[PDB]
């Protein structure tokens, strides 16, 4: 099991950390979704799916920067939503393929009553996403961070 990004960098066997750089909606209201799709960022894979069967959770998500600051909202993973920044781990996804499959991650972030103005800047990090990787096969239990950062400001209007 190993993934990769869509900026040409990857996480071998055993996992490790990578970044991801995303593209944000440059302007979200209040009462609106800034929305943060993982999965035209973070695809992955099972290296032996004839015998073993990957299993895949988003162990932790965690908030930083103007997204810490400015936003609440959820992170949706695999068809059902959660809070964010997280509190509990989640059910599992099955990777059961060597093709290349998405990580099933978008976060939602609303603005926070009082947010105005550049709430997220170029270049910051965002978040930290843990995906944990286990298998039904051996006790492998690997951790992929994925660093995410903004490619852009994002503006949260004053009207
Ligand atoms: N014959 C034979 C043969 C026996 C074992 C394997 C083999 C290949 C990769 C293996 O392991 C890697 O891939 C697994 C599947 O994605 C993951 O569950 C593991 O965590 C690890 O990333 C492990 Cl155990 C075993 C490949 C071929």
């Amino acid at each position: 099991f190993a993934c990769k990004t869509a900026n040409g960098t990857a996480i071998p066997i055993g996992g490790g950390s990578a970044n991801v750089y995303v593209n944000l909606a440059p302007v979200v209201n209040v009462g609106q979704n800034l929305v943060v799709d993982l999965s035209t960022q973070i695809f992955c894979h099972n290296d032996y799916p004839e015998t073993i069967t990957d299993y895949v959770t988003l162990q932790r998500g965690s908030a930083y920067g103007g997204v810490l600051s400015n936003f609440s909202g959820t992170v949706k993973y695999s068809g059902s939503s959660y809070p964010f920044p997280t509190t509990s781990e989640t059910p599992r996804v099955v990777y059961n393929s060597r093709t290349d499959k998405p990580w099933p991650v978008a976060l939602y972030l609303t603005p926070v009553s009082s947010a105005g103005g550049v709430a997220i800047k170029a270049g910051s990090l965002i978040a930290v996403l843990i995906l944990r990787q286990t298998n039904n096969y051996n006790s492998d239990d690997f951790q992929f961070v994925w660093n995410i950062y903004a490619n852009n400001d994002v503006v949260v209007p004053t009207g």
